[PDB]
């Protein structure tokens, strides 16, 4: 059958996909910039398809409801046929692999801690052993699910606190979490992926930092629906771009070449 | 059809697979220890198969001859039907993906520099700009192929020197390379994967070290022949073990918990 424009789901998450300053006078894919916008263009070229970037309707990564088994976020879009591919900082997880396919990873990450500078916290164990400083994670993402299922005493203890914390310690978007750290006088710390932590650490006002080692070792993959023709070509594209140096170049472009903190 | 014992190809490469001290009085899989021996046991359990570890006959990772298109090493064993799966520090590369399947990566690495302590070399550029200190790579592996195809001025310059260097700067095994660094009075440096470099840095006599940043960002994958039933189960096994913490535990076990250099 004839080639058709591929519907790409992605998420507004800096510096992966961001609105261009002048987006109001732009159309289509041209409205957007970032690592994943650059990566989509390269994947598309190698795979030989035309594509339309579409921001995920519900603004979520993807979680399955325990009772209903319904998926939301970008994972849901793939599962229910509203997108052909997800090119986003979407973490490869076993439960997600039940319902979608992931490419080999194009970027590594692990769960990490973001503090406001000066906060007397160096580690997850530190957080777990006190109550003065609140802490949380993003809703409907892999970090929250990590804590929910972890067996580890410290993380299990963190999860027991976070799940019942009031007011809620969970946030709707990464930017909300970062804003919360910045304005809570060191009484909130944020659990988020090292990639996003390390990005924000080099953004003005330069008042946050990453502390501790990463809690785990994971990757982002390009996701396609089960049985999609596209998966094979996508996986070869990722390997090619890795070997060409493109993944390294794009990481440096969007994290460090553009860093605002000296 | 009935389950059959799975023939696993692997390679004697420390600390992935090593002979046990008392191997002469042991049989079968019990002759061996290391990261990949531990990983094979876990993969097998999750995938529900019985297996036989078999050291690759020609002692090589895998390279394709330019003229004949024949494959050697573990890749060859999979290609020609002499093994069902490779569980080894086998690097995921696009050319290898032509003829075998790789799982998602279970360990990260990049090409790095090993020096004898005291050698006035901090980087690949350093090596490229002088002739007093010789340098090389392992034959029939991904590091040599990296230099052979690289476009980068420094690496292209390194490749031009290495390919014509006399006496040969290439080595038959990693241990030969390490031994060569140790006994060449700082006049040989060795290009090898960060994983193996970082292992040897914590081995007596503690006379080597890693210098510079990694030249690339790659991973090891479990490899199966094209069309193997096993690939799907293997990929889910890797994701499960990642999420359980097993990959982190085994890395720490074989690299750092056992370090000999304080
Ligand atoms: C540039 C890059 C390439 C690859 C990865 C991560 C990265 S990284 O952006 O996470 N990179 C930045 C520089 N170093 C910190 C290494 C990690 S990855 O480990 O997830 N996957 C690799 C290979 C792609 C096929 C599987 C392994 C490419
Ligand atoms: C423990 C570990 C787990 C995984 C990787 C690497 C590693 S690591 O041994 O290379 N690890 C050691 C500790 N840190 C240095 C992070 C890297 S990986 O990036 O190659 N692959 C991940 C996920 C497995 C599915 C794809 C991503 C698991
Ligand atoms: N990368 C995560 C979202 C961020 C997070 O959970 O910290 C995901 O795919 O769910
Ligand atoms: N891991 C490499 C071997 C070691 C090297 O080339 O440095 C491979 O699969 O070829």
């Amino acid at each position: 059958g004839a080639n058709k424009t591929v519907v790409v789901t992605t998420i507004l998450e800096s510096p992966y996909v961001m609105m261009k300053k002048n987006h109001e006078m732009l159309e289509g894919n041209e409205r957007y910039e970032g690592y994943c916008v650059d990566l989509a263009a390269e994947i598309a070229k190698h795979c030989g398809f035309k594509y339309k970037l579409t921001i995920v309707g519900d603004g979520k990564y993807g979680a399955r409801d325990a009772d209903t088994k319904i998926w939301n976020g970008m994972v849901g879009e793939l599962v229910y046929g509203k997108a052909d591919i997800a090119i986003a900082p979407l973490t490869i997880t076993l439960v997600r692999e039940e319902v979608i396919d992931f490419s080999k990873p194009f970027m590594s990450l692990g769960i990490s801690i973001m503090i406001k500078k000066g906060t007397p916290i160096e580690s997850a164990e530190d957080l777990s052993k006190q109550t003065e400083i609140a802490y949380g994670t993003l809703d409907s993402g892999s970090t929250k699910e990590f804590f929910r299922r972890s067996k580890i005493a410290v993380f299990d203890k963190m999860w027991t606190y976070m799940r019942s914390a009031e007011p809620s310690v969970f946030v709707r978007t990464t930017a909300e979490g970062v804003a919360r750290v910045r304005k809570s006088k060191g009484k909130y710390a944020y659990l988020l992926e090292s990639t996003m932590n390390e990005y924000i650490e080099q953004r003005k006002p330069c008042d946050t930092m990453k502390v501790g080692g990463n809690l785990d070792s994971k990757g982002y993959g390009i996701a396609t629906p089960k049985g999609s023709s596209l998966g094979n070509a996508v996986n070869l594209a990722v390997l090619k771009l890795s070997e060409q140096g493109l993944l390294d170049k794009l990481k440096n472009k969007w994290w460090y070449d553009k860093g605002e903190c000296g």
